[PDB]
């Protein structure tokens, strides 16, 4: 029964936890569970449900077994979103999200990539795959990691949301429900083009009162910490990137072994296909999104610089590259 | 006093005797000396060295008997490296490769394990053992199978190069040795880098004319040879690692027994620790490495083939106990 989540940014970002240069590739399984564990307890989740620690460690336990070992897509790249979130909501949403919303946007972040397999989901509509046939071909890995996060979080012991009354827990589930699917790249254009039309309207008005255009946001936010790699430091950029290019590789073989049509981005196997694309994916994909998302949110206007910075990095790749490639013409 | 050896692979691909799927362990007694003949046999050996083929036999008899009755390292094991080297030979070698080395080529494959007893280097090595006394730490059994290789071979009854003048010995001799030394594991690395450096430079230029590097493609292609167990079909692949691991095992129990070190992973004594080890040992070892050969050989690359099939069947075989061992917690 509160107005907004209890939460004051300053004292929260004084905090060790709180730094923009996390990265999951440098901690032990060890660290990643105290990462995770500090999350919930300094933003006082904990405390305002009545969480019972042992069923939010078993949870965390339930989630990483269900995560699998991929390159990019596994736990690690859980614990980065889920991170990244809790930097992004300290940031800009103490003054409108609530308490519930807020324990959601928790479990979401850590829940939303679940079984992954590092294939996307064009490859599971064209070859037909089961889980492209439970779901209708619509957001396919998406609908399946927000099937399993609720699997996993209604269980008896893992059951961390045990104490929510009836609305909170359908504001919660609604909650989880939309940010997972608004993870779904192929919905990217259409979560940009309405932030560009709020910011010609001057911005968000009255956040704190507005459930659906705070659940706008909401998913707006888990999408931004989603591509957390050009917003890293460009040691954490290249080395999730060589990774992330590690399963489109597997994909496109294991697509040609299924007689499957496979896009040519996915084929770039070396360092300069890795610089080419990630200045085409910074030019055209993160670079205008963080703009329209600066506009409206003026404070995470250092993230362009972080942007640029790694686009500079890239580019220099690029063209000591294409300078040793030029000569052969 | 020839360009090159007298082969023509495509009449030599249409033999009965040429099959990848080709196992030691179906085959009886008298059928490995009918495979070890015929490969003599077929790929002219025989006739351009004018070789007495009792001598032949003699020699074959004599190898058998000093190989040990080890689960993997056995007179099986060396018959499949012998079989796979002319697989590899008639693949890609057949305008390059002299006929001596061939002949050599031929022998070092047969005699690179002789009077192997199921332990590694460092087990040698740790138990400063008469065989790591006599070679300095160096290469400790690859020395003792060549040095056995010619012990046998210079014998007066089985001296299977005894019309070979002083020039081509001094060249067989060079390619057994250097290409038996080349088996030693703890070298793997040192040629896959200069393998990637080959590739780097657009590959191999005029193997016919550079004798040093001819022999390193042949030092090349018998640790390719030596490594099949991820090439054949899964049957194979796992009938010989499961002969591996028990190996592993024995020499762990010993080394418990003398108080010397261990390896963690040469403990795993079920089916679990069976396919983690496979896939760790393709993933790392047995893919990179066909990567680069199949970049400077493309002829080769259908083992790439071969090789995930098997990864994909380990990794669903790892998946199931995975499966059955994450609900305990
Ligand atoms: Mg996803
Ligand atoms: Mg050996
Ligand atoms: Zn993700
Ligand atoms: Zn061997």
């Amino acid at each position: 029964k509160g107005h907004s989540a209890a939460m004051d940014a300053e004292k929260l970002a004084a905090s060790s936890l709180f730094t923009w240069d996390f990265d999951a590739l440098d901690k032990s399984d060890e660290d990643l569970t105290a990462v995770c564990v500090r999350v919930f307890q300094e933003l006082h989740v904990i405390e305002q449900f009545n969480i019972d620690e042992k069923k939010l460690r078993k949870w965390l336990q339930k989630v990483r077994t269900q995560y699998n070992k991929n390159p990019f897509h596994n736990w690690r790249h859980a614990v980065m979103v889920l991170h990244t979130t809790y930097l992004l909501l300290t940031s800009v949403a103490t003054e409108f999200i609530t308490e519930v919303e807020l324990l959601a946007m928790l479990i979401a972040a850590l829940s939303h990539d679940l079984d992954h397999n590092g294939l996307t989901n064009a490859f599971h509509i064209n070859s037909r795959s089961e889980l492209a046939l439970v779901y209708n071909d619509q957001s396919v890995l998406e609908n399946h990691h927000s099937h399993l996060a609720f699997e996993i979080l209604l269980e008896k012991g893992c059951n961390v949301v045990e104490n929510l009354d009836e609305d909170e827990f359908k504001r919660l589930r609604a909650v989880i429900i939309n940010c997972i699917l608004n993870t779904d790249m192929a919905t990217h254009h259409t979560k940009l083009s309405k932030m560009e039309e709020v910011n010609r309207l001057g911005g968000f008005i009255n956040l704190a009162e507005n459930n659906d255009q705070r659940l706008f946001v909401l998913a707006v936010l888990l999408h931004t910490a989603d591509l957390h790699n050009p917003i890293k430091p460009f040691e954490s950029n290249k080395r999730w990137s060589a990774r992330l290019q590690k399963e489109f590789n597997n994909q496109v073989e294991l697509e040609a072994k299924m007689n499957l049509p496979s896009l040519p981005f996915m084929r770039g196997n070396d360092e300069e296909s890795l610089a080419k694309g990630e200045i085409g994916f910074i030019n055209f994909v993160v670079k205008p999104w963080h703009q329209q998302l600066s506009q409206a949110f003026p404070k995470l206007d250092f993230l362009l610089d972080t942007i640029d910075a790694n686009l500079a990095e890239w580019k220099a790749i690029a063209e000591s590259y294409r300078q040793m490639q030029e000569n052969l013409y």
